[PDB]
């Protein structure tokens, strides 16, 4: 076996030559105190992380038996008898300090990324700044009509469209005192304030101090650099360009400061299954807090004039978390002396963390100016789950020899659990949380779950309207605003799945800053960009104020479970949902299992490019396990609907292998049957574990 003994565990080679190799040295710590720390803290914490775990199945047995024995003063009864629904805290203000600006004060887009893809990692930090012409001109934003469609070669008429959109952007975001950007002709500094050519006059910011620098000379600048909500805009100026040529102004690009934070994402959008897998991914991290990741490099920091006259920078990076995994999952990188694998959370401290300390350091220019390690965890289940995640960070933080607290933690609230509880989940970690933010797709994942015995769950799309989620979307923000989230920490909704609907993202995703959001979820640079105008719209700070003291969700109403009602829907209806379910189900599986790709788009039934994910896998497993356990469909309807779709997602993908006609000879389809047949007995619906043996199962085949 190539395995290192350190005491009581059995190190994966390959990870330990990387510890010592790559994340150790830079760090000052001994690498033998780190493996002993290791060691000490798996020991230690391990039992409680198992005691934990099992809390959760204790909990769903009983409410399971209760379903099968709807009086909502009984039910929120059972559940305080069991200890499911604590009692709220006492009224209380987070004490987390040592945050940079990006998560205090700065609302703006958080863009998520898989971090076992460098090319991507390294777009989504570098993604701070975004061409917005770019933005407009490649996606749905500006639609095809007549005249308008994008072709091989630039379409003038569609890119002065693009020109009248930002146009108005400016406009509406950084004010003339009178006219209109769409009739500048030129742009100037002089006397420290911006002056504006128009045609027959010359105008000046309305405020002023929306003018925030400029490079060049100030007789004629290369770009204006505005400010408007803590956001940056930055006009370029370039009139022998092929865009400037065109414009009035010799406007070459409108760039916004766009993902203000990424979080490299360690959980739901990759497939690590080994030390192997981890590796990689702990590379690629490594390689992000060092600097010097390169598939593409991240790009230096930005050099501006500021308007009195003196230099600055500002950073050309978006500030980076990384999402550890949560309390569930082992991994075999490293197992102990009886052969029992390791917590893959409580790895991912030791090492994320350690690997954290090159971003805190100068790189051959930084991360955190500010001195904190920032780290979304996942897929907890109440308060008494989070103080454990808060010790873990500190024997962690003992091992690395960081000062206490230097680990804070982005709570997410996704687990329905979390959400009953979550004034006393923030209060666990209340000198330590930057966000809580509303994993919605988990936390349906889990509603479908905790209530599996009560009866049939409405359609998988009637579910982002039903009460439970619109309440739980307002409790989490109440409960932040109230902790003093306001100019503290960010208070954060959820992803935007549909990629390629960027107009529908840019009407409709203004729904979250105006319910007081600090920020929300994006899957691309692009549609960073893009959800960067609602910012510019939306005076997060004062919505933040004006919500400040509501109680706008009550417990009923976070309890009320999303049945269907008495026979609700005709054949054409129930099948279209098997069908759909069954499509997106099999198309992320089969990329999963056989090549290890953790989020693909996978198109709907309605041909729609969804970003698919381990959460929106849970969701469809989860539904179709409803529906089957309470009789609305058959097997035989679940077998038609995976074997119907199995050839399309062949068809979608045509270096892979099909899984049609031979289905049962394919582990990824047989991935995909079980998460079905066996949803209802994963624990809490999660599909980590049928997907990440059936991807060790694919592995060992390839490999004889
Ligand atoms: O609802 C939550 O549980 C949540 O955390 C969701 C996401 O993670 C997500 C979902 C679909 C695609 C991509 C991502 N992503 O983050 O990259
Ligand atoms: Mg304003
Ligand atoms: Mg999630």
């Amino acid at each position: 076996t190539d395995r290192v003994s350190v005491g009581n565990l059995r190190i994966a080679r390959v990870l330990y030559d990387f510890v010592n190799n790559e994340a150790l040295p830079g760090t000052d710590i001994d690498p033998d105190s780190f493996w002993a720390g290791v060691d000490k803290v798996v020991a230690d914490l391990t039992p409680q992380n198992q005691a934990l775990l099992n809390a959760r199945d204790e909990l769903q047995a009983q409410i399971d038996k209760w379903h099968r024995r709807i009086d909502m003063d009984a039910y929120r009864q059972f559940l305080t008898e069991i200890g499911y629904l604590l009692p709220e805290p006492d009224d209380f203000t987070i004490t987390t300090s040592g945050v940079d600006a990006e998560i205090t004060t700065t609302a703006g887009p958080q863009l998520v990324v898989p971090v076992l893809n460098a090319r991507f990692a390294l777009n989504a930090a570098n993604a701070r700044w975004g061409s917005l012409y770019d933005a407009l001109y490649g996606t749905d934003v500006i639609p095809e009509t007549d005249g308008a469609e994008k072709g091989p070669t630039y379409n003038k008429v569609r890119g002065d469209k693009v020109i009248a959109y930002a146009r108005k952007f400016l406009d509406d975001s950084v004010p003339l005192s009178s006219g209109s950007f769409g009739d500048a002709t030129g742009f100037t500094v002089q006397d420290g304030q911006l002056v504006v050519a128009l045609p027959d006059k010359s105008t000046g910011l309305a405020n002023p101090g929306q003018f925030a620098g400029y490079t060049g000379a100030a007789e004629s600048p290369t770009s204006v650099l505005l400010i408007n909500h803590g956001l940056h805009i930055e006009i370029l100026i370039d009139p022998e360009s092929q865009v400037g040529t065109t414009d009035r102004a010799g406007v070459k690009d409108v760039i916004l400061e766009s993902a203000i934070t990424t979080i490299m994402d360690f959980e739901d959008s990759v497939a690590a299954v080994d030390a192997a897998d981890k590796v990689l991914g702990y590379r690629n991290w490594l390689g992000l807090n060092k600097g010097d990741l390169a598939a593409r490099v991240l790009n230096r920091d930005r050099n501006y004039t500021a308007p009195g006259g003196g230099q600055f920078t500002l950073p050309g990076r978006s500030l980076m978390f990384v999402r550890n995994v949560g309390h569930l999952m082992t991994n075999d990188a490293i197992v102990d002396t009886d052969g029992s694998e390791v917590f893959e959370g409580i790895m991912d401290a030791l090492f994320t963390g350690l690997i954290a300390i090159h971003g805190l350091k100068a790189s051959d220019l930084i991360n955190s100016r500010t001195g904190s390690i920032y780290i979304v965890k996942p897929k907890m289940h109440g308060p008494a789950e989070v103080a454990f995640t808060c010790e873990l960070f500190s024997r962690v933080e003992d091992v690395l020899g960081l000062p206490q607290n230097t680990m804070k933690i982005g709570i997410m609230d996704e687990e329905r659990r979390t959400t009953v509880n979550l004034k006393a989940c923030i209060k666990a970690a209340a000198d330590r949380v930057v966000f809580i933010n509303t994993g919605f797709l988990d936390r349906t994942g889990d509603e479908i779950h905790t209530s599996m015995e009560a009866g049939p769950m409405v359609r998988k799309g009637t579910m982002k309207s039903q009460p439970w989620i619109l309440a739980y979307e307002d409790h989490n923000v109440d409960a932040g605003l109230a902790a003093g989230f306001s100019g503290r920490a960010q208070v954060g909704k959820g992803m935007w799945t549909m990629t390629e609907l960027m107009a529908d993202m840019v009407e409709t995703k203004i729904a979250q800053p105006r319910a007081g959001a600090s920020t929300a979820w994006v899957p691309s640079p692009t549609a960073a960009t893009l959800h960067a105008l609602h910012y510019h719209q939306v005076d997060v700070a004062a919505v933040q104020q004006g919500l400040a003291g509501k109680r706008r969700a009550t417990i009923e109403q976070l309890l009320t479970i999303p049945l269907a009602k008495e026979l609700a829907w005709a054949p054409d209806e129930i099948r279209e949902e098997v069908d759909n379910n069954c499509q997106s189900i099999l198309g992320y599986v089969v990329r999963w299992v056989d090549q290890g790709v953790g989020c693909s788009k996978v198109p709907d039934i309605h041909d729609v490019a969804l970003m698919e994910d381990r959460a929106t896998l849970r969701i469809s497993s989860q539904l179709l396990a409803n529906w089957l356990r309470h009789g609305v469909i058959t097997s035989a309807d679940v077998r038609a609907s995976l074997e119907r779709m199995a050839p399309l997602v062949d068809r979608q993908n045509a270096a892979y292998r099909p899984m049609a006609p031979n289905f049962d000879d394919s582990i990824a389809f047989l991935a995909a049957q079980e998460l079905i047949l066996s949803g209802a007995q994963q624990p809490n619906g999660y599909t980590e574990p049928i997907l990440h043996r059936r991807r060790r199962e694919f592995k060992a085949r390839a490999a004889e």
